[PDB]
């Protein structure tokens, strides 16, 4: 049946020493709470109730889902209190899954299992067996069945021997939750309303608590400081790297590899050390990526070789292109089949034609360059006049001599040969050798300066 | 006496998800099977019998040894069957060592010990003691002596307690192997011919099986997927890094260091984080290599400093040169004693003289540059006319002003001073200040464009 | 009361295979012995007695403290002998703390605790409990109190069960040390004078030995080869990275982060993988540093973004500057608020004004550039005439067209527009569009060369 999610994002997060709300800090390039939001929507949540206490301006600036429902916890009185704020929105006939904005790696797979295990009228509980369960609340079981949670402060010498502890994540019916939440009190040392009281309520009423466990302990790890965040980052990258390796991408060093987004890949891709893939990256068959590349939101066709230390953002390479080492492709970079870009070359909103080469020390901006063109070393498209951008068009089979300047808007015909060092301001018709040059003069007797 | 090797390379390798035969995937820049081939030749194998079942085109394209003998296993019926295919080539009077194309790190040292331990008429067996020997066949021993291998499926509760397991690697006489292999049958669940049946044969005939162990467990690790390959890569690099550190190379971070080939080094070399050394690299005394360099098939003389993010392939630096940061030396790059190459500079088939400097934003291709030359920033040798490469020659003690173009073929004399921005097409005689320049004109009243 | 330190630096260090004295090899960019020297001065040592046996030229070249006292150990006869050489300099009324030039990570905190625990007339001893104390001398205790050190060679079956071992570091009164050191003998297998004999002396005289332990085992780790040095490097960097993370700097991968010096940082700094910080680095609030940057002795104001693979040494960025990717800032680089430096750009002794941009392929050396200037792509300040450096001055609101050359000394007025490809040699007055250009000529019928 229908189901909605409450994401708790209400801690102060002081141990982050941050002006950014804690659950907005990123993991693999996406905010922690966004991981949870995405899981809930993958589960098909009808609504996502985000309960926050601070930083509502910044949260609302960053999170936009058509089904996101914002719920202020006006005071920090505990997770049970936080649920009481969302409770007026639960439907009686829907399940309500409770999640944490700072436990980002919880998986859809685990949550689907939790949801299946919730007994009617009862509670599904996500528990984990720890080697050292000190501090955590222990799950009590009599003749196989769960009966309650005992906090560590109140556990007996023999109770503190249970290794199964409560993760805080749970699922239950909307109408039942409304019933339990209303009965919550706060007579205790901290004066808080603890959500775990509802376990005892359900048990005393005659209903069942069924527990399931995550596949990986990392799925239920929480983040309160940046050391915990960085450790979770490494765990997640490691898991991604293993999946890629097993699926048939060769990562030379999986510990020196980062994916912050998504990867579609062909067969026989090889990725060298210290590559960062960001956004949505698409790699064809037999793409080779060299040491140190950063590739963001780009598509790289079959058989391309990206040499070391290239930076690619929002670019398109067709099959069999070679870029780098030290190539810088910016949004709108576009290489046709078999094109080459060398070292210290920058492209921005620029198309390099089929089999065309710009091998050295070149800036191509706002340009359409034809097929079988040789952009000589030191060439620059002057696309900026101080106020507006202008376009440079080069035809098919053009030789642009080393250190040429094209002052856009300029069109260059097919078969043109532009001489070295020359400055191009007006158009050039087909097959015109064009040049703008002064012959060298030889001065006799010049004495070179001295200190 | 003489000895030959069988390398088994006959698995399907499906779990690699590859169009490249599995044993051709590289480890430290060399195909796995090539590691094994090299060990066998270091051992002095008279012949290397490579038994394959698939991918013979690609194997024969990649492997070339004058003593390599290709043996098709026409069907995948087990390692015992694979040996029966090589068996018609064994000489009676030679030992036959059996190796695996996907167990690349087996060492010459271990194999020499195995060979010494083979009893006459008997079998030398390579066994390893595992913390968890589950699945592997256990070595049985009575009063010290080996008597058989018990597969894990057929081991008793107490048998599964042996931690010594069969690695599959073994050595025995040619004529004995021919005798045993012929007696192999395939009445079993898998219908295969298992090479380990010959252990029981030798024992029942009255001959001995003597076992030895590898030094490191990694020596007998096999690769069936790219996760196993990547883990073996890290293990191997780590071992190489330790040897280099103990021999007196300072690696700032041995976990961020890769050698894919060989290194000869002097005293007091320092290598910073994330350096990749490929091919045959030779480093003099007191070479300093900065963060991120990639150096392939190059020789770097005493006291050179390679600053961060330089890429060097097939280059020669004499003593006391400085290149980088962001230097790109390509094949034929050649620096004489005390020469300097700065940032965003590229050399290809180019010699920079004794104490000569090209510090910024320069391409030198197909050039011989004299001693005490200052290649100004932005200089470019135009060596390519669209069809053929041409040569630029600069003499001793030449000042090439910033942003000069040399249109090869051009010779420049000694003591020449070339002015900034000038274009050089014809030769220049000694001490000629040469220039090609238009005086700047000052326009009054120009209004700069607007959006 | 007063206190002085003896640093033992007298080993041969042969296992380093080095021409540099062992204690001078660096850890986090500072010589090992300098770590110890700095701890001793933090403790307020009145004198630091450095006892060496070899390499005195190189030591004295590298170490300079106004309170450093050089003490030759003329022969390698043991640490007790080494102390006898420093002993003539101890004052009766001061404590003498004994340290080791090759145990670099010993902390001021631990040493302050050791100093507090020295009983009057007695010895403070630094001991550590090891999981495997094999080889080390065991601390003996009767009814809580220390009584002696038993070397491992002379320990009983039950003695070798003590896990508390002597680290060699100790503190005692000057006059007592002079008394004990004089009574040292060398009747033993090695013929050496062992400093640990003084423990028995103090005990037999009726005085106490009180022991304390380091916080971390790494604090008392010694370096005899470069593998041990590299492992200590990683341990130290890891500890620094944790402190930074907990203090609120986001390191994307703390294992790929190196600080060789000091860091002052604001709130919400983010540092990506493979960044090296050297010397004294100051980062403002919300600085973002990209993958691979190296930043040395520089100050980077609030909100700057340093894109990947930039190298910064002795630079100053004001608030809100953007440099990189592939930026190279050299000493004297100076960016005012909101300035931008793009890819393949180099600055040296150069100031880029408020909101000024040099985005591509540019060298700015010895230049003062005004506010709201656009340095076009390919621009070069020719500051070097072969003998002396010269200065280029550009005013406010100047458009320097792509591939311009400024031949210093040149002043450029405000509002100047310099055309593309032009060469500037004489000054330019305000609002002068300046240009130096030849119109392009179009040759008919030119046949391009062929192989
Ligand atoms: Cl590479
Ligand atoms: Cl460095
Ligand atoms: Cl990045």
């Amino acid at each position: 049946s229908a189901m909605s999610v409450v994401i708790l994002a209400a801690g102060k997060g002081t141990r982050m020493y941050s002006d950014l709300p804690k659950v907005l800090h990123t993991l693999a390039g996406k905010p922690m709470v966004q991981h949870v939001i995405d899981a809930a929507n993958d589960l098909g949540a009808c609504a996502v109730h985000l309960v926050y206490g601070h930083g509502g301006d910044l949260l609302r600036q960053t999170l936009h889902e058509d089904n996101l429902n914002w719920v202020l916890q006006a005071e920090q009185l505990g997770t049970g209190h936080a649920m009481q704020q969302a409770a007026p929105f639960f439907n009686d006939d829907e399940d309500i899954l409770m999640l944490y904005g700072d436990v980002p790696l919880i998986s859809v797979e685990t949550l689907q299992r939790l949801r299946a295990a919730k007994p009617q009228g009862g509670i599904g509980l996500l528990t984990v067996k720890l080697d050292d369960p000190t501090g955590y609340g222990r799950i009590t079981r009599e003749n196989g069945q769960v009966t309650g949670i005992v906090e560590h402060k109140d556990a007996s010498e023999a109770q503190r021997q249970i290794q199964e502890i409560n993760t805080g994540i749970l699922i239950a019916g909307g109408a039942d939750l409304k019933r339990w939440l209303a009965k919550l009190t706060n007579n205790n040392a901290q004066g808080e309303y603890y959500i775990t009281d509802i376990i005892a309520m359900a048990h005393q009423e005659g209903h069942q608590i069924v527990a399931v466990h995550p596949q990986r302990l990392s799925e239920v790890e929480g983040v309160n400081n940046r050391l915990q965040l960085a450790r979770l980052e490494r765990v997640y990258q490691a898991e991604q790297a293993e999946k890629l390796l097993l699926a048939g991408v060769m990562l030379r060093d999986p510990a020196r590899f980062d994916l912050r987004g998504t990867l579609q890949h062909g067969r026989d891709v090889e990725i060298d050390t210290n590559v960062i893939l960001e956004g949505n990256v698409v790699l064809g068959d037999r793409v080779k990526i060299g040491a140190g590349c950063v590739i963001k939101n780009s598509t790289i066709g079959d058989d391309c070789e990206i040499s070391p230390y290239s930076v690619v953002e929002d670019a398109q390479l067709q099959a069999a292109c070679t870029i780098g080492p030290f190539a810088r492709l910016r949004p709108g970079a576009e290489l046709l089949e078999g094109a080459h870009v060398g070292n210290f070359v920058e492209m921005k909103k620029a198309r390099l034609g089929k089999g065309s080469k710009a091998g050295h020390l070149t800036y191509l901006g706002d340009a359409e360059i034809g097929d079988n063109v040789n952009i000589g070393a030191g060439t620059i498209t002057c696309n900026y006049d101080g106020a507006n951008k202008h376009k440079t068009i080069i035809g098919d089979d053009v030789f642009v001599g080393s250190d040429t300047q094209l002052v856009a808007p300029v069109t260059v015909g097919n078969g043109v040969t532009i001489a070295a060092g020359t400055t191009v301001t007006r158009n050039i018709a087909d097959n015109e050798l064009v040049l703008s040059r002064v012959p060298q003069v030889h001065k006799q007797g010049w004495q070179r300066p001295v200190k």
